[PDB]
C-alpha cells in the first residue's frame, strides 16, 4: 500500500498518493488534474460523490468502475489507476479514479479555430472509432456531445462521459422510446459533425419541445414507412398533427461542405434509429478513406453486465465495487 497524503480543495476532502501532486480542481463526482510523479505526466483524479449514499448510488459507483475497468482503446477514455485510502471493507467509503489528462475538450476546440474538411474526418474518425468499440461491448453512450470528448494538442481524441445536453440528443431518446438502439449515439454525431463543419450548433433547443420542433423542421416530419413502426397510439397522434414538414435536401443546408461529408450526415441524421448508418459502417465510408485502416478499428472483449438486471443491497454494491479496486491491475 502506497502513502496517502491529505488536502483539502473548494470545501473537499481529497486524499490520495504522494504518487498524485499539485492537485486542481477542474470539475464538481469531482475531479482535479494532478501531476503523476510515476510517469511526468499530467493526469485526471476523479473523486466520487456520496457513492453508496442510496442503492442507486451504490449500483452507479459499481456501473463506472466495472466499466472503466474494461475500456482499452485510444479513443476511449481507460483507467491509469482506481485507489480508495480505505485499509478494509468495513472502511471503504470514497472511491478514486484516475486518467490521462487530455488538455481540452471539443466545445472549446470549435468556439476558436475554425476547422478545416481534414480535421472534421479525423475527428469525427476517432469519435466513430471510439464508438465502434464501446457499441461492440453492447454499451452505449446516450450522453455523446462535444464536452464528453476530450482532445490533445495534436488533436487525438478520447469519449468519456463527465455525467445543452438536449442539443445533441436522438429524438426518440427525448420522447422517451425506452428501447433505443446504439445508433442514437450516431445521431449524436451528426449533430457533432455539422457543428464541426458549420461553426454553429445544429439544433440549439430552447427547451424539449423546441428541441423536437428544430430536428422535424431539417429532417422532415415522420414518413409513412416510419409511422407503421409506431406501436402507441397516443405517440402517433402526437405526431400527426405538428406541421406537415418536407425534409430538407442537407446538400442545400450544409452549403460549402464536402459533398462526401453531407452524404455521410444524411446517413446519420436519419428519424427512423433503424436506417441510420452504423459506427462501424460510417467508418467504410469514402469521407474518411484517408484514415481508415480496418486493421486497425479495433472491437472489446466480451463485456458482462448481468448486473443490470440485479437488485442488490447497498453492502452488497459496495463489497463488490471493492473487489474491483483490489483486482485492478494498471495497463503497461
Ligand atoms: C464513454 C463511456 C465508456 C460510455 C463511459 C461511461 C462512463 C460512466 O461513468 N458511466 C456512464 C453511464 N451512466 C452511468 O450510470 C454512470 C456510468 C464514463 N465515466 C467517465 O468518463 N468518468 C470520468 C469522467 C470525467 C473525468 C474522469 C477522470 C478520471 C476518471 C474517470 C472520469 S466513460
Ligand atoms: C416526432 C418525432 C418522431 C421521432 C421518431 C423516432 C423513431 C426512432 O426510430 C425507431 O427507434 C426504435 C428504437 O428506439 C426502433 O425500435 C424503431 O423500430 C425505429 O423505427
Amino acid at each position: 500500500r502506497p502513502t496517502f497524503y491529505r488536502q483539502e480543495l473548494n470545501k473537499t476532502i481529497w486524499e490520495v498518493p504522494e504518487r498524485y501532486q499539485n492537485l486542481s480542481p477542474v470539475g464538481s463526482g469531482s475531479v482535479c488534474a494532478a501531476f503523476d510523479t510515476k510517469t511526468g505526466h499530467r493526469v485526471a483524479v476523479k473523486k466520487l460523490s456520496r457513492p453508496f449514499q442510496s442503492i442507486i448510488h451504490a449500483k452507479r459507483t459499481y456501473r463506472e468502475l466495472r466499466l472503466l475497468k474494461h475500456m482499452k482503446h485510444e479513443n476511449v477514455i481507460g483507467l491509469l489507476d482506481v485507489f480508495t485510502p480505505a485499509r478494509s471493507l468495513e472502511e471503504f467509503n470514497d472511491v478514486y479514479l484516475v486518467t490521462h489528462l487530455m488538455g481540452a475538450d471539443l466545445n472549446n476546440i470549435v468556439k476558436c479555430q475554425k476547422l478545416t474538411d481534414d480535421h472534421v474526418q479525423f475527428l469525427i474518425y476517432q469519435i466513430l472509432r471510439g464508438l465502434k468499440y464501446i457499441h461492440s461491448a453492447d454499451i452505449i453512450h446516450r450522453d455523446l456531445k462535444p464536452s464528453n470528448l476530450a482532445v490533445n494538442e495534436d488533436c487525438e481524441l478520447k469519449i468519456l462521459d463527465f455525467g445543452a445536453t438536449r442539443w445533441y440528443r436522438a429524438p426518440e431518446i427525448m420522447l422517451n422510446w425506452m428501447h433505443y438502439n446504439q445508433t442514437v449515439d450516431i445521431w449524436s454525431v451528426g449533430c457533432i459533425m455539422a457543428e464541426l463543419l458549420t461553426g454553429r450548433t445544429l439544433f440549439p433547443g430552447t427547451d424539449h419541445i423546441d428541441q423536437l420542433k428544430l430536428i422535424l423542421r431539417l429532417v422532415g416530419t415522420p414518413g409513412a414507412e416510419l409511422l407503421k413502426k409506431i406501436s402507441s397510439e397516443s405517440a402517433r397522434n402526437y405526431i400527426q398533427s405538428l406541421a406537415q414538414m418536407p425534409k430538407m435536401n442537407f446538400a442545400n443546408v450544409f452549403i460549402g461542405a464536402n459533398p462526401l461529408a453531407v452524404d455521410l450526415l444524411e446517413k446519420m441524421l436519419v428519424l427512423d434509429s433503424d436506417k441510420r448508418i452504423t459506427a462501424a459502417q460510417a467508418l467504410a465510408h469514402a469521407y474518411f478513406a484517408q484514415y481508415h485502416d480496418p486493421d486497425d478499428e479495433p472491437v472489446a472483449d466480451p463485456y458482462d453486465q448481468s448486473f443490470e438486471s440485479r437488485d442488490l443491497l447497498i453492502d452488497e454494491w459496495k463489497s463488490l465495487t471493492y473487489d474491483e479496486v483490489i483486482s485492478f491491475v494498471p495497463p503497461p
